[PDB]
C-alpha cells in the first residue's frame, strides 16, 4: 500500500491527479480542499472510492497549515508520496505595475504556505516507505529561461520555492527523500488537459528515484 | 555633470563604506539613508563635514516609511542617477525544517517587497536623471546554480526572489535605456567594507549594459 498526500484536489489537476490514484488498487489518497463543503466533484470522487479523504486546508492561513497533521493523521500513520500543488496565479505583468498586496499574496501562499505545510506534513513523511516530496512549480520560475513574458510575483513565488525546494533536497539526501520541483505544464508553450498534466506526473511520481530534480511534466530536466 | 546617488543602509557596513567613497568625489551629491538616522553616529559626522551628504529616514520593512521616501528625497534632489538598494538582513541560514514561520516572513518583507517598493516609489526621480542606474545588493547565495555547501535559508531565497524580478525589471527598463544589475558585494574569502565599497563604485561607473548579476570585480555570476 501506498498514502500520496494533494493539496487542492477539489478542481484542476489536483483533482486530475486524485481521480488518477483513485484508479490504482492499495493507493490512499489524502485530497485537500479550502471548502470540502463546496467540493462537489471531490466529495463524489471519495464517496465513490472512500480509500480517497477529503480535509481541509487553506495553504494561505497560518491557522489550517497548523492543523494539517492532526487532520491526516485521522487517516493514516504515514506519507509516502507528498505533493504541494495548491498554489495561486494571479499577477503577471511589469514590476511598476505590480502592488504590494500581489508580491504579499504570492509569497505566503506559494512560498511560505508550501514551506510550512512540508514542515507540519515531514514527521509523517519521514514515517512512510517512499519519502517522495513533490512541489509543483512552474517553467516560469526558472532563473534561466525567457518565454518573452514577465511572470512578476507569480515567477518570483515559483522561484522563491524552487531556490528552497533545492536546499531542502540537499539537506534530505541523507535520510533518502526524493525532492523535486515540477513545472505540470499549461492547463506560446502548447496547452495540455488537466488529465494530460496529470497522466504524466502521475508517472514522473512514480518514475523518479533522484533528489534535487526540477522537472517538466515529460520527465525532460528544467534549468533552476 | 552633477550625479545624484541613493544608497538604503549607509549607517554602516558596505553602505557607510559607498556613501563615504562617494563624499570624496567631486560634483556626487548622496542620499543616504538609516532607520535611526539620530543614532546613526559615523554618517551625521560625514555629512556634517560634507553637504553633499543628505540623511533621510527609511525603514524598508515599513509601508509608512517607504510612502514618505519619495516627497523626502524630493526635498534635497529633482533626479537620482544612479540607485542602489543596499539596506537588508541576513538573520536565517540552516536547513528548512529549522527556519521558523517568522525567518521567511522577515526576509520577503525587509529583502524582497522593501526593494521592490522603494524602487517603485523611487522611480520617478530615477526617470528624471541622466545616468538612470539600477543596482540591488544582492548575493551569490542567492544564485540558483551556485553551490557553497552551506544552507542560506529565508537569506538565500529572499536574494533569489529579488534576483529573479530585477532580471524581469532589467527586461521591462530597457526601452527607457535604464541600467539595471544585481551585484554581490563580497563577504565583508573574506574582504573589508572599504574594500567592497572601493570596488562597487567603480562599477556603478563603468556597468554599461542592463541584466547582469555581478561580483563586485565586475566578473558575472549566474542567475
Ligand atoms: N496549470 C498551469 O497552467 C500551470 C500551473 N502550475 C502549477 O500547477 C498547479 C495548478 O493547479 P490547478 O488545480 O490546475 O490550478 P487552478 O488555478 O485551477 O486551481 C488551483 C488549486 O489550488 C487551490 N488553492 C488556491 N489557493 C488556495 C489557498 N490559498 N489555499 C488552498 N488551496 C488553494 C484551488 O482551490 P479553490 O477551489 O479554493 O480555488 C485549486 O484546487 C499549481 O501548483 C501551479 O503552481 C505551474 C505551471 C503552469
Ligand atoms: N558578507 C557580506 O557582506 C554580504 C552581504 N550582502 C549584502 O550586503 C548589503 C549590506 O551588507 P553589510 O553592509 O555587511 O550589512 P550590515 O549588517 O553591516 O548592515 C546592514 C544595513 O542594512 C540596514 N537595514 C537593515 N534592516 C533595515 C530596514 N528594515 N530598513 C532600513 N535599513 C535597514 C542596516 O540598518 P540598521 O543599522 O538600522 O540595522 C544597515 O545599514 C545587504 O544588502 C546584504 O544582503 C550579501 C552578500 C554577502
Ligand atoms: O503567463 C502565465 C503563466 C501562467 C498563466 C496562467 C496561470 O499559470 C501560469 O503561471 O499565465
Ligand atoms: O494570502 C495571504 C496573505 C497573507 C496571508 C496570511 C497571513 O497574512 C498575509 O497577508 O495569506
Ligand atoms: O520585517 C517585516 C515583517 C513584516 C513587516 C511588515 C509587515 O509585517 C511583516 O511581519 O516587516
Amino acid at each position: 500500500e501506498q498514502t500520496y498526500f494533494i493539496s487542492g484536489a477539489n478542481r484542476g489537476i489536483g483533482f486530475s491527479v486524485v481521480q488518477r490514484l483513485a484508479a490504482k488498487s492499495g493507493v490512499k489518497v489524502i485530497a485537500t480542499a479550502r471548502d470540502p463543503a463546496s467540493a462537489t466533484a471531490l466529495n463524489e470522487l471519495a464517496k465513490e472510492n472512500p480509500q480517497v479523504k477529503v480535509v481541509q486546508l487553506d495553504i494561505s492561513d497560518e491557522e489550517s497549515i497548523k492543523k494539517i497533521a492532526k487532520n491526516v493523521s485521522q487517516y493514516t500513520d504515514s506519507i509516502d508520496v507528498f505533493v504541494s500543488n495548491a498554489a495561486i496565479a494571479k499577477s503577471f505583468g511589469p514590476l511598476l505595475n505590480t502592488p504590494r498586496e500581489q508580491w504579499i499574496e504570492h509569497f505566503f501562499t506559494n512560498v511560505l504556505g508550501p514551506i510550512r505545510l512540508f514542515q507540519e506534513l515531514y514527521p509523517l513523511i519521514k514515517k512512510g516507505t517512499q519519502k517522495k516530496v513533490f512541489f509543483i512549480s512552474s517553467n516560469a520560475g526558472s532563473l534561466n529561461l525567457d518565454f518573452g513574458l514577465d511572470f512578476s510575483a507569480f515567477g518570483q513565488s515559483k522561484a522563491a520555492l524552487n531556490y528552497s525546494t533545492k536546499e531542502l533536497a540537499r539537506q534530505l539526501k541523507p535520510e533518502n527523500f526524493i525532492v523535486a520541483a515540477v513545472h505540470p505544464g499549461v492547463v506560446p508553450e502548447t496547452k495540455i488537459t488537466p488529465e494530460e498534466s496529470a497522466a504524466a506526473l502521475c508517472k514522473l511520481f512514480e518514475s523518479l528515484n533522484t533528489t534535487g530534480k526540477y522537472l517538466s511534466y515529460d520527465g525532460t530536466e528544467l534549468p533552476w
